[PDB]
């Protein structure tokens, strides 16, 4: 689980957004497993802007924050999980790390802020849905 309080926003998995997230969407994309949902609280995460390569995430089934590098956003076949087909994502980094489902959800950050959430794991493998193409998620 987890998510990104940007402004007046929540950044979720898709496949773990909520009745009130969907009571309250602004944005989805399956494709991307990203939805944004409007919040009543001032978020103060930072979005990073950047094109950094090297970073840092939560991984909750070790209890632990890992450094990684990770590659550029694109669109990547996904073996089958427990919460999606095998399939096309898109806006997807990957990292050689541990990935559960419990740790979608988990920050990727570096040195500019929060780049993206865990939403694909497996093969050892971690795959990160990006945000810091998002630019609007900085504004409104
Ligand atoms: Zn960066």
């Amino acid at each position: 689980s987890g998510a990104i309080y940007v402004g007046n926003y929540r950044v979720v998995n898709r496949h773990l957004a909520t009745h009130n997230d969907w009571a309250n969407l602004v944005w989805e994309d399956s494709s991307r497993d990203l939805l944004v949902s409007s919040t009543t609280a001032q978020g103060c995460d930072t979005i990073a802007r950047c094109d950094c390569q090297t970073g840092v995430y939560y991984c909750s089934s070790r209890r632990k924050h890992y450094p990684v590098s990770f590659s550029k956003p694109s669109l990547i076949f996904v073996e089958a999980s427990e919460y999606y087909p095998a399939r096309y994502q898109s806006h997807l980094m990957l990292a050689v790390g541990h990935s559960e489902p419990g740790d979608c959800g988990g920050i990727l950050r570096c040195q500019h802020g929060v780049v993206g959430i865990v939403s694909t794991g497996g093969n050892g493998l971690v795959g990160f849905a990006d945000v810091r193409d998002l630019l609007w998620l900085d504004e409104e």
